[PDB]
């Protein structure tokens, strides 16, 4: 199988470089990719926010901070590069069909943010269909999908299975919200609809056996018509 | 003044060109640049949509869709370009950074799409927000933007003028009509209601004389907060 | 054996794309790259001239021109590229070496135009020099080559066998001619001459059969010493 | 006159950056830019080293831990533009002849690193070089050149003048110490050695008024032959 | 006036370059640049030739071979612009848009070769053409145009003017001769029987003064309609 | 086992370029390149030091002239490029990645330099800690490593094997020799020493038969803690 990890820079960088992650997700994906073909897109996170706040106090245009971003998480993406050890491409990837030339090297392509104008989340559900992927695994800093916001509506439970309309519904159906961050953002959540590829909805710990997520041995929320 | 022009690759290339109209408006173009800031999006209209049926024919994922798309649309900004002689920028644009250095070598711009994941219209209106544009030209291939479309509900006349909160329902606002076509571009609709910039859309007649246009007098849509 | 197949846009696209001939081209490629190797370019046709004209009226240079008809080339080339499916090469390849590794990854490179100042034969003649290749394939309007222009000189028949310097004569020895059309162009059937590589110069008929094309089982020209 | 400014990441972006002196050095640059031909290469501070020490970990080579401090000085180099507004080229510049273009568009071109194996200083100081700069202000995180470090020997005070011999020794001379920092890294100082430009070295607070400290007036080293 | 100076290699860069010559025709140039615009395009020379040869012997492509020619002219191309100092384009320019841009920035764009398939002379005047340049000198290592080649057939002596034509069979227009040498490459001898632009061709000797030489006042040969 | 050749380009190219070594070494690598995976690395010799003195003549930047030096460095590596026919990377590498690419398609990278600020020791020495090398090998134009300069102190000896720490001390443990020549120019020393890879330092006459260099079985030096 073909897979695809969307690692929420929140995840990978909460304040620092969470070091420990690091070395298990990658240990887990060095594993995983033993018999499966593994790509990889990793979040800017905290350190990104704060980077694009500086611009934004000098009025930079929404394109010239999405380029700042971009910048962070390409050096976020470069942390598991290392990690990664021999088996990832070399350098970070900027593009699908260089993506795919690294899965063809039978190498783990670790990206970045693409160009201006995208989450990772969709960045992730992009590379995923280009790739022809099976499975787009999302880890990020909730448990999976609710009903509503963990962290908000006390009335809100986490789904086990879903259809991509549903989801659409909870993150968000609106034009507005085009470009936001959620569990999943609504445009790659969109995406996701559209291409009606199965993704996996896990957290920092699910992540740790991706053996299990990978079969369904998880705790998490699975997307797929 | 900063104005940025959305022309519809359908209006400088129907179906099979119409030397006198592109003369007409690169020649246009030429004069408004004299004393004014001018960048130009192109767009790949009819020619753009077979192409990319074709691949849709054989399930090509929507990146590689957009590249199709993306490569038409900059064949188009070339005729253009062919057009405004020793005025424009010698080679089509692909990003914001060399449309900014063509303004500065006081030549005009002119671009096709950028990357995937921008219908021309977003990609004019983020570089009109790029460039601290004043205004933003949409000549589509339609009069104005109508309470519905016209080749639909006949019930429907032009509206003057509007707030961008009204376009983004006139295109409807739904989190999957992203990417469409209509009058505007659905998301770069809802990034002009954000970037507040005021925008007129017209057509090819109103399209004869720019200055008329830029300066308020004209036929189609001027919307704005 | 690796082979190179130059296929004559005007064939690809006659008017508009013929879906069907690409369908079945495509199908008949994927069928002869499961045991050779296989790169192919592709012309501008009919919609190449088009929009070359336009340029003309502006009086822009051979160069700006060519330019114009490589991006449609490599329009024309990713329809190819989307109906051979994941066989081909992710995107439009634009160079030899980017060729060449697309033939080590097991895939088919499909070439539009390179630089300036090559038609699609020339470019693929050296295409297949650089690969070293075993066989150069043209698919063409035309049955086959014809000791004159089949469409004019009633005194014109069919070659089935010829050196290439016999080619050289038919077509053109004029160094004026260089960079014409005809069956083979000028300057193409100059390199073929100077590389002595087998050519083969087939119709939109042969070409539904590829394998016999290939062991000669076929009703058009042969080229070699 | 050409200067060159070669200010630290950990004084434009300490900890988390100081929006106030990132304005007032800006504001300033645009100033001296006015009569002056400036250029700017930016530090990537603490935050690079943290992420080099990260990959430090993985055992990854010296280049890749260069790939990732170069990938974070730009994300800086970004936040200084932003600040320098429409006075500053729009990109951070790599190479150069990128660098010097900006000075011909009269724009003041920001830079990161270029590419491995050139820590800050040297790429500052080797831009000097090439621009055939005038003066090198070095806008370190300390006061002055010390006969020693500061945090190590308090028996140290800073040392107003000096040549540039006198400075290979205060920072350790020894063919191993190529790649460190201190308040001017090693390699660096033995270009400037050999190419005699005039340098200065202060701290963010002479840093607070470049007129007075380009103009002799500070209180921090002014190393030259 | 634009002017576009075709540079032989062998008169650049000798056997060993001529650094008097050099300065001498670097300063010229800077003159003529000075109520003109310059465009010079460079050859690879001897050197070019040997480095071929060892290609050629072991039977590498003809791309190859012309990727080794142009890596070689680049580099004297180099030599000229460190003569032309600060009133040349910093770096050699190998695309005729980049050649005007330095056009723009009024300074003086070197170029060496652009891609395969093009010799420095056919460059030169694809540049002539595409710049429109007004006139065409060909700084050759020949005194000028002679009925034949000087070391073959003493029964020779130049032709101070003639029309394109003539020069196409003095250089024999056979289709095979196309990428020959000659005091004028065939191809591009074709290249300006069809653009008419007026050619002139002189030695070293008369090009040590360019101003006289573009004034018509020269013992080499004036080509044109 | 994974080997880096670091070729001098005395060695290569003493004169003009050395046919006969070059089909040998040609010949000797494509032997090792069996059962091993080889980069190379070419020096630019007697031609690229007379390249860098004309622009010294025109007091161009250190930077300037490195560019010029690589440029030929360059020229001489496609030299090998087409001795190793069709087991060589098809075209010249210019950075590690694409070398680790080569690698991985089974093919042999020939690199010139890298970017301006690396002698090809030091390109070599990192080219190997990037790939993560076993074995450095240094073809020069002398017998091994001696005590004292041969050509020189006749009280000098050749050494059979040594530390690392014992390199840098012959070569140079001055951070002034930073960018010199040398058997081992002092930065790579350095770098061999920091990387502690194995290191071979033979002659053009060990070259003629690399498997018993490779196996020890020859007559240099080798470096290792
Ligand atoms: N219905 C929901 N279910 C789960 N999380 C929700 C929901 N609604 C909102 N959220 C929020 O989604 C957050 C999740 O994602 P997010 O903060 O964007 O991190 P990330 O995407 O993992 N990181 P990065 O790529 O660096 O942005 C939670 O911590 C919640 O505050
Ligand atoms: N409310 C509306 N007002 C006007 N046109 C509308 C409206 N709603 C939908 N449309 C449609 O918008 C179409 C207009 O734009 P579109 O087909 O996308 O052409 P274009 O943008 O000019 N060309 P190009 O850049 O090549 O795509 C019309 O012909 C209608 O079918
Ligand atoms: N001796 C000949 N034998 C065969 N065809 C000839 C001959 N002489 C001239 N022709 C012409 O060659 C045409 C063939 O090629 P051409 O029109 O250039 O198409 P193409 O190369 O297949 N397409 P494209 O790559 O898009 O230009 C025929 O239809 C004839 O009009
Ligand atoms: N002789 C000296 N005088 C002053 N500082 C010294 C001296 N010797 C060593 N140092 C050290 O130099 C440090 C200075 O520079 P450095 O840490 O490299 O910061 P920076 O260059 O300003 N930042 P950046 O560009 O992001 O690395 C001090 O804090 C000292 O620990
Ligand atoms: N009719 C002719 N008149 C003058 N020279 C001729 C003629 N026919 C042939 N030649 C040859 O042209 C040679 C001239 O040009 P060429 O050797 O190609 O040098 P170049 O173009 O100056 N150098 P470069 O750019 O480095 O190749 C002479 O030395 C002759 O051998
Ligand atoms: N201790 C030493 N042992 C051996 N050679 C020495 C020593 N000290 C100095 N040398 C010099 O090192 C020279 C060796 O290398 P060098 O001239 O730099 O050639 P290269 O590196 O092989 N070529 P290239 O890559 O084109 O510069 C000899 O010929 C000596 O003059
Ligand atoms: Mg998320
Ligand atoms: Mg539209
Ligand atoms: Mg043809
Ligand atoms: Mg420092
Ligand atoms: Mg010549
Ligand atoms: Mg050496």
């Amino acid at each position: 199988m073909r897979i695809v990890f969307d690692i929420g820079g929140s995840v990978l960088v909460p304040e620092n470089p969470d070091i420990d992650f690091i070395k298990e997700i990658a240990y887990q994906l060095t594993k995983v990719s033993e018999d499966h073909e593994v790509a990889v897109v990793v979040g800017g996170g905290k350190l990104a926010r704060k980077y694009i706040e500086v611009a934004e106090k000098f009025n930079s245009s929404e394109t010239f901070k999405d380029f700042i971003g971009i910048q962070i998480t390409r050096a976020n993406a470069m942390l598991l590069i290392a990690a990664l050890r021999e088996k990832a491409y070399p350098v970070v990837v900027e593009d699908f069909w260089e993506a795919w030339k690294a899965v063809q090297l039978k190498k783990i392509p670790v990206m970045g943010g693409t160009h201006p104008g995208h989450t990772t989340d969709a960045v992730a559900a992009l590379l995923a269909e280009f790739l022809k992927a099976d499975l787009l695994v999302v880890i990020t800093n909730v448990d999976g999908v609710y009903t509503a916001d963990p962290k908000k509506d006390p009335t809100a439970k986490k789904i086990k299975k879903m259809k991509p309309e549903e989801l659409l519904e909870i993150v968000g159906k609106g034009i507005e919200k085009a470009g936001s961050s959620s569990v999943i953002d609504p445009l790659a959540a969109k995406i996701i609809a559209r291409s009606g590829i199965k993704t996996i909805v896990i957290g920092k710990e699910d992540a740790k056996d991706l053996f299990r997520v990978i079969k369904g041995d998880h705790n998490g929320t699975t997307i797929e018509p």
